[PDB]
């Protein structure tokens, strides 16, 4: 075997990131994001490269999420050598070229996460959103806790949020959250014909309007810094409590978890 | 005869409901002292994991703030907390999930009650609204800022100047609020979303409604120039001539004098 | 002729500018036009409201006059370069203000929408931001407020892509209040107008001063915006494609970008 947690290909201009890990329904841990967060340095670098596509290798799944056994080690997720780019190396790491999630299936939890760190996201009509961690003792750390209400009507935001329920790719499109639902199996040709509709236009043009619209000095956006921070503080917290045990093992054991609030 | 607003126990949902259907469920201080003491409760007892708001009867979830004791100089807010704002609710954040289950009119201070709460399901006949600006008034309750950070800019602007109303249904497709459910059944479709969130981790529940609102020490930090700027403001408007004039008008229509 | 006129229509001010051969694009003219109405509006307390639209039956405003920008032009009203692109982008005034989009509203045109409170639309307008395809940027406020006004994601793709919205899914998704039948835009907007100006002059002003954050007469939440779109804006000037750009489109052909 041996194959990378996630593959980078070019198809012309654009460089196309596949997670690599059907085997375990595209979860993120830390060889994805080695494979995610070197493809996004090389194309922010490169300057053949337009448009990021970011896609999961086969039919069922973008991204399950979160990988539940390297939690379960209590493992990092990031890319080992740039903890300053979050979850799957993809986050927290901003680049001056247009990025497009290329929802494939399943997109939970951590899935959703890397849609809404995306500029754009065009889902097969079979995908799944949501941000379920709050029924496992754990929380939307890679961004979701406050992007969600960001991206989402306030209302309709903090109910996904708060009980952790997923979202039709079709209601994840008619809130906004999503640009665009299309015919099963043809995700990646129609981010692909999304990515050329942005890769026509003045590269200097596209990368300062991406700067602006996210706030970004010296390359960090300046604006969620207080929300990382914030969940930081959180997770320390959470990631001790006896209840963020009993979300996996309640889970394992088929039984309803018995919460005790600490 | 009777209190300002109860509170009762639905399993682990605490149920808060404003006692003044009479007054078509207005704010004041008799109501705010309830509200708060309930909110505060609530937040530290750990048998309560979330909780719902709602108006006594089949009429109004709440009228807004109580012009009758807007006219007589009385304050609206709980006489020991005022930081908590209007009702004691509208400033008054709680780790625990709040909905406001709005039964009827939820006009003015109503409209704000529904702003401040996390999330809203409401009656089919359920009507919202800023009406403050056709009364000399605004919407102090942190209706004026709180609005656009809850429906789209465009929309939200039209709805604060022209003190239009908005249909259950319309505020529904914008997003403001959650669920509109058939006559009758507000507080029983309230109790099942508390349901679907209360089976869930309470210290994850808690954490992300802190980080989704920026709270810091208690306190919802990016909130604090809107409150500013509303206070400066109101405490202006108070003292115009069009502040009286409003409220006043024997039902006729208002003279402005923009002083 | 003036680059935009001033009418009366009751408590209401209409500004329309005016340069319809012209594609009522903006330039000084029209910045000095439609910037000394503003601040006349501001301070006539008989005016209740103030309604932007644009001569003619084809367009609302084009954009940036683009034969101006070739000739580096300041677009802005000379004597208030604080008040940005239009006199109108970054000039807050107490009263509100009602866009009658009477057609084409691209680039240019859709920033003084989104610096407008409230926007009305002929059905047969258009909204966008197309400067990503002339290597520019939408400078005039629209790279920061197009995302405020829109979903993240729906915003990006506008901004992004530079292609146009119909008025009729800007109006489904909230960025303006309504779509009417061709040719009834100003009527529209005069009803709208109608609907706000019954109201209490003091709590409409201070609803707005609150709603925008208005300190000391400054919004202040949009400097960082602002200072972005600025030092941006500088650098992309100077480059090739900036120029490459606008040529294309003046010659009729597809653009070769260098990415200098």
């Amino acid at each position: 075997t041996d194959a990378p947690g996630a593959l980078a290909e070019r198809r012309g201009n654009v460089m196309v990131i596949t997670i690599n890990r059907p085997e375990a329904r595209n979860a993120i841990n830390a060889a994805v994001s080695i494979g995610v967060g070197d493809a996004l340095e090389e194309a922010q670098h490169d300057p053949e490269v337009r448009a990021v596509v970011l896609t999961g290798a086969g039919d069922k799944s973008f991204c399950a999420g979160a990988d539940l056994k390297a939690i379960a080690r209590r493992e990092n997720l990031y890319h080992p050598d740039h903890p300053e780019w979050g979850f799957a190396g993809y986050v927290r790491h901003f680049i001056d070229k247009p990025t497009i999630a290329a929802v494939n299936g399943t997109a939970l939890g951590g899935g959703t996460e890397l849609a809404l760190a995306s500029d754009l996201v065009v889902a097969d009509e079979r995908a799944q959103f949501g941000l379920p961690e709050v029924k496992r003792g754990l929380i939307a750390a890679a961004g979701g806790v406050f992007r969600i209400a960001e991206q989402l009507p306030r209302k309709v935001a903090m109910r996904l949020l708060l009980t952790g329920e997923p979202l039709s790719a079709a209601a994840a499109r008619d809130w906004g959250l999503i640009n665009e639902v299309v015919e099963a199996g043809s995700v990646l040709d129609a981010a692909l014909a999304l990515a050329s509709a942005i890769t026509v236009n003045a590269p200097l043009s596209v990368q300062a309007s991406k700067r602006i619209a996210y706030g970004v000095d010296d390359g960090v956006v300046v604006g969620d810094e207080p929300g990382w921070d914030r969940t930081m503080r959180e997770m320390r917290a959470l990631l001790k409590s006896e209840d963020a045990k009993e979300g996996p093992r309640a889970f394992a054991e088929k039984r309803e978890p018995v919460w005790q609030a600490r």
